[PDB]
């Protein structure tokens, strides 16, 4: 069990804001998510999920289910036993009516049906096993979990993310994957794209020459480091905290998971 500092698109996304997201980027949400998740509170806060989660969580285990038995896309109700597996008579209903949606445009076309599929994820294994990177004399331990992996025709190694909601592309989590799949598939070229199941839109695909795969090492050693450091900051400074993981208040603190606790939350 050799520990490396870890490293995720979770955490990159909250280490750096994407391009023209900076005004909704709270350096203490990641204080709370990592640094302070290990207190009864925090843990609580971070064990409910939001809708927009669960919605995503279903379909997957949604396009997982259609093609466990490939009948319930050649028959015709498949639709309603695959709502019956996802046991969604139990959600809200909001949450029935979203899922139905994107069960029925799935249905109405698979998208994996004409791809030959390596990996179909259910959506509830969690993180795999990370991946050591090795930039200079650092190691980092890189955590990525693949929505779903086909070959296409001309033997390319083909990564999709399955997306739901306004959810828009960060192209960073595909340069995590397209990173993270030339550890397991060396000599195969890599591609990634995206696709949202409730707009039935996809995105462009998405390759890394090698000049860029290093590019994106030597980036996320960096914060993996940066990570590290404030963390040891706060075990050396512990009542500093909202120094180190400093705070942007404002009306995206009615969003943040941890409003109740924040002592900088914005109440208007
Ligand atoms: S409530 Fe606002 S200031 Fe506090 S952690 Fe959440 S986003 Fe940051
Ligand atoms: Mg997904």
């Amino acid at each position: 069990k050799p520990w490396y500092p870890p490293m995720s698109y979770s955490l990159w996304r909250s280490l750096k804001p994407a391009i023209g997201y900076e005004n909704w980027h709270c350096q203490t949400k990641r204080g709370f998510e990592k640094a302070r998740n290990k207190e009864p509170e925090v843990q609580r806060l971070l064990s409910e999920d939001n809708q927009p989660q669960k919605i995503g969580k279903l379909a997957q285990r949604g396009v997982f289910e259609f093609h466990q038995e490939l009948v319930r896309l050649s028959g015709s109700h498949g639709v309603e036993q695959v709502a019956e597996i996802l046991q969604l008579n139990q959600e809200s209903p909001e949450i029935q009516a979203r899922v139905l949606v994107i069960l029925n445009n799935y249905y109405q076309q698979p998208i994996l049906l004409n791809k030959e599929i390596i990996n179909l994820s259910r959506g509830d294994e969690g993180y795999p096993e990370p991946i050591v990177i090795e930039q200079g004399n650092y190691k980092f331990n890189l955590s990525a979990a693949f929505d779903c992996i086909f070959r296409e025709a001309d033997d390319t190694i083909h990564i999709l993310d399955l997306k739901t909601g306004q959810s828009n592309f960060d192209r960073r989590q595909a340069h995590v994957y397209l990173l993270a799949a030339s550890y397991r598939y060396p000599q195969e070229k890599i591609v990634a794209s995206f696709y949202n199941l409730e707009t039935q839109t996809s995105s462009e695909k998405i390759s890394l020459s090698s000049e860029a795969i290093e590019a994106v090492k030597i980036e996320l050693a960096s914060l993996a480091k940066k990570h590290q450091q404030q963390l040891q900051k706060y075990k050396d400074h512990p009542k500093d905290f909202y120094h180190i993981f400093p705070p942007q208040s404002g009306y995206v603190c009615r969003y943040c998971p941890f409003t109740s606790i924040c002592d900088y939350a914005n109440k208007e």
